[PDB]
């Protein structure tokens, strides 16, 4: 999905801004699943 998480991991991140996995609201790297 389009990204619109606020982690350091994905603000910004070209890599995942239009196939990001993470669940909404994803604002914190601790919990970010993102490319696990
Ligand atoms: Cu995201
Ligand atoms: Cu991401
Ligand atoms: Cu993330
Ligand atoms: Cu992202
Ligand atoms: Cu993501
Ligand atoms: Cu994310
Ligand atoms: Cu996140
Ligand atoms: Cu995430």
């Amino acid at each position: 999905h389009e990204c619109q998480c606020q982690c350091g991991s994905c603000k910004n991140n070209e890599q995942c801004q239009k196939s990001c996995s993470c669940p909404t609201g994803c604002n914190s790297d601790d919990k970010c699943p993102c490319g696990n």
